[PDB]
């Protein structure tokens, strides 16, 4: 699967908020473009002259993530974060010359991402009480991945001492994205666990944090809540459910070619981190069928 690369797989079946540190520093920001940031301003001006209702918004930028030695006490992950914006994304990762910026970053900084906005996404493997994962169909009229299958998520907007507030906003934002798009009550959702980080190589390597969330409602109750909002309550055009039993072999199905890269990342990390049992009981042939 060339359109997705794993940057991080979390240990212990996934990390809770209390085990993650963030360092938010201007040292983690995008580098100014070789010919000046005027090229981003020019793309933005041109876009507003066709769509004058568009607005900019701040975003978190992922610089890097370091995992502690496995089995250790204390914080298990450090996230190095800077700040970016929707405007900087449209002028870099979304630009037709994004591959040229990646090559110049390798040359100048030894870092393919140095000249890229790289806004941080969040996504969820959302499981129902009757053991299904939740999937959403994208509109065929949108600019990125039209008509493809997605999972719930988004790109969080800002507002270990500033750090712990940033980790809280990341975990908070995946729950808020589930409530806004699936129309679920917040009290039906578990605290999220971080499964890992995946990169979208079709969007010049931008990364998404992928989380596991468990809902106390059944698939039928989740569908009712989603539909009861009506067409204006969601950006997606449909919802559907796959048994967790069948998610194991999803990359061998015709569904796999319809999944957007960030949803592929969520399902690969769910299979590696929540699936794949390590012990004798769940490992037994009747419970883990070979092939
Ligand atoms: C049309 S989209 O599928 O919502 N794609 C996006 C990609 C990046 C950003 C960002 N973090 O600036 C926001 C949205």
């Amino acid at each position: 699967d060339p359109e997705v690369t794993l940057l991080l797989q979390c240990p212990g079946g996934g990390l809770p908020q209390e085990q993650i540190q963030a360092e938010l520093s201007p040292a983690h920001d995008r580098r100014p473009l070789p010919g000046g940031d005027e090229a981003i301003t020019a793309i933005w001006e041109t876009r507003l002259k066709a769509q004058p209702w568009l607005f900019d918004a701040p975003k978190f930028r992922l610089h890097s993530a370091t995992l502690a030695p496995i089995g250790s006490r204390g914080p298990q992950l450090l996230l190095r974060l800077g700040l970016t914006s929707y405007r900087d994304f449209l002028g870099t990762n979304w630009s037709s010359s994004a591959a040229w910026l990646r090559q110049q970053g390798a040359t100048d900084w030894g870092d393919t991402q140095a000249y890229l906005a790289d806004p941080l996404g969040v996504g969820a493997a959302l499981a129902t009480a009757d053991d299904f994962l939740v999937f959403l169909r994208r509109s065929r009229q949108v600019a990125e991945a039209p008509g493809l299958v997605d999972v719930p998520g988004g790109h969080p907007e800002p507002q270990d001492l500033a750090g712990q507030l940033v980790v809280h906003e990341l975990f908070s934002s995946v729950l808020q994205e589930i409530c806004d798009e699936v129309n679920l009550p917040l009290l039906t959702l578990s605290q999220p666990l971080l499964l890992g980080i995946a990169r979208n190589e079709t969007s010049a390597g931008r990364a998404s944090a992928e989380f596991y969330v468990q809902c106390s409602l059944t698939s039928e109750q989740v569908r009712k809540h989603y539909l009861s909002g009506g067409p204006e309550a969601h950006e997606s055009t449909g919802i559907f459910f796959v048994e967790t039993q069948n998610v194991r072999r999803l990359p061998e199905t015709e569904m796999w070619a319809e999944l957007c890269p960030s949803a592929k990342g969520a399902i690969i990390l769910y299979n590696r981190v929540q699936g794949s049992p390590t012990g004798a009981a769940l490992g037994s042939p009747a419970l883990l069928p070979p092939l």
